[PDB]
């Protein structure tokens, strides 16, 4: 009767011998937690990261935000932290003609789900949404200021999520691409009901989240093997979030409730985040979610050797959805051959077998277009032109093993599955563009297999 809670998500309190290595203790809860999407992490007792600030500095520009089911908003005035705060607490203190801490959860949860859905309500609220910067910055310990002696002891955490992109069981990490919307980590400034809509990571990394301190964060999770299952059921009750986007900075998303999607049998998940608690996403698994209260979050991507094939799966997907790409990932593979001698053993061994398939796929593929006539050929070194100079034209994947350009059409490029989408020239007057002939690729292929004994 209007709103059936879904079952609570797998939560986890490691000791402190597996909570040591952050990478190692995900792996091992991972055939649990691929299964439901998201799960939480409570740390053990002892590990307190100090959290400080001066309300009063720290200044960020608001998102407005409406709150109707079904409704499209897209993906990414001045307050300071407590001007904020004061705006967030007497919204919800009036709201419910309460103290904000007396107002149940269950209760906040049932009454978001009737807003969202009453036409007649035009509840707006606003939030806070940005990577760390000068006027405001990471809530973990970072070098620069002398640090206090216990400071020091968390500024090299595993869980310090500075870090955690730049370790070595994680593969960005020696890419210098820089691409920088998943390499920094993101602050979230929440008040009640303000809410991330359904979503999915970018390359289908996972994410970690954590909530340094405020009211909790309530969220839903899919598992990953139920992503098209969940599309199918946003195609057909809102079909204008699929139309095609022109950018990356237009998808389209949006909320919507988790029993009608259970409804339809997919699988949904739920838990409330507490402060100083952990949530992790797996890849692909879809999660959305609000705020209870006023509250201070941080979250960063990142993708482990598990996620090399997905990666690749989704680089695919991309294609045939005509989606841009953040990165390059034949790039990254390459570039980590590159630098075999200084990888992790385990690292090095998973590499080589994705890079073993896109040398055979790149085989393939150059085979068919010199059966199609294009003839003449010349080595690029695609990793120094900007992004946006290196997108097929068809498909809009970023190209790096290869692409096919004409002197008729100047700087324009196709992927080698759309070489008939260039121009209308024949074939001998097109060109193969290379970063790599096979000869090149099998000694750095081999580099890999040695680092790897
Ligand atoms: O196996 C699960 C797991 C979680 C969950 O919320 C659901 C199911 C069935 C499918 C949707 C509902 C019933
Ligand atoms: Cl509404
Ligand atoms: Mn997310
Ligand atoms: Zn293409
Ligand atoms: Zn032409």
């Amino acid at each position: 009767s209007m709103f059936l809670p879904p079952p609570e998500c797998p939560v986890f309190e490691p000791s402190w011998e597996e909570f040591a290595d952050p990478f190692a203790f995900i792996h091992k809860i991972r055939p649990i937690a691929e299964q439901t999407g998201i799960c939480k992490v409570r740390p053990p007792p002892d590990w307190q990261p100090p959290f400080a600030c001066d309300v009063d500095k720290l200044h960020f520009t608001p998102r407005i935000q409406r709150l109707n089911e079904l409704e499209a908003q897209t993906r990414v005035r001045d307050y300071t932290l407590r001007t904020f705060g004061e705006m967030a607490d007497a919204f919800k203190s009036d709201y419910f003609n309460m103290p904000v801490h007396m107002v149940p959860t269950e209760l906040v949860e049932k009454e978001f789900w009737r807003l969202v859905s009453t036409i007649e309500e035009d509840v707006t609220v606003e939030y806070g949404a940005d990577i760390a910067s000068k006027e405001f910055g990471s809530g973990f310990p970072v070098r620069d200021i002398k640090l206090s002696p216990e400071e020091e002891e968390y500024l090299d955490s595993g869980w310090n999520l500075n870090n955690m992109p730049v370790m070595e069981q994680s593969v960005l990490a020696h890419i210098t691409a820089d691409i920088c919307g998943m390499k920094l980590p993101w602050l979230y400034v929440g008040m009640c009901f303000s809410s991330f809509c359904w979503h999915i990571e970018d390359h289908w990394s996972y994410s970690i989240n954590y909530l340094h301190w405020g009211e909790p964060k309530t969220w839903y999770g899919v598992p990953g093997y139920a992503a098209e299952q969940l599309e199918n059921v946003m195609k057909k009750l809102a079909p204008e979030l699929f139309v095609s986007q022109p950018d990356l900075l237009h998808q389209l998303v949006t909320i919507m409730n988790p029993n009608t999607l259970m409804t339809h049998e997919v699988p949904v998940y739920r838990t409330n985040q507490c402060a100083g608690e952990f949530v992790i996403t797996f890849p692909r698994a879809y999660h959305s979610g609000f705020n209870q209260g006023f509250n201070f979050a941080e979250a960063v991507n990142f993708c482990t050797v598990d996620w090399l094939p997905l990666g690749r799966q989704c680089v695919e997907h991309y294609r045939l959805l005509h989606r841009y790409c953040v990165f390059s990932h034949d790039e990254m593979i390459c570039k980590m051959a590159s630098k075999a001698d200084v990888l992790d053993v385990v690292v090095a061994s998973t590499v080589q077998k994705d890079m073993a398939i896109m040398i055979e796929d790149e085989k393939a593929l150059r085979e068919t277009v010199r059966k199609l006539g294009v003839i003449d050929s010349e080595r690029m070194d695609f990793e120094l032109l900007p992004d946006d100079e290196r997108q097929c034209v068809k498909c809009k994947t970023t190209c790096f093993m290869s692409a096919i350009s004409c002197s008729c059409k100047p700087g324009l490029l196709v992927c080698l599955h759309h070489v008939k989408e260039l121009c209308s020239c024949p074939p001998y007057k097109y060109k193969l563009r290379y970063r790599y002939t096979l000869d090149d690729l099998y000694p750095m292929m081999n580099a890999l297999k040695l680092r790897a004994e």
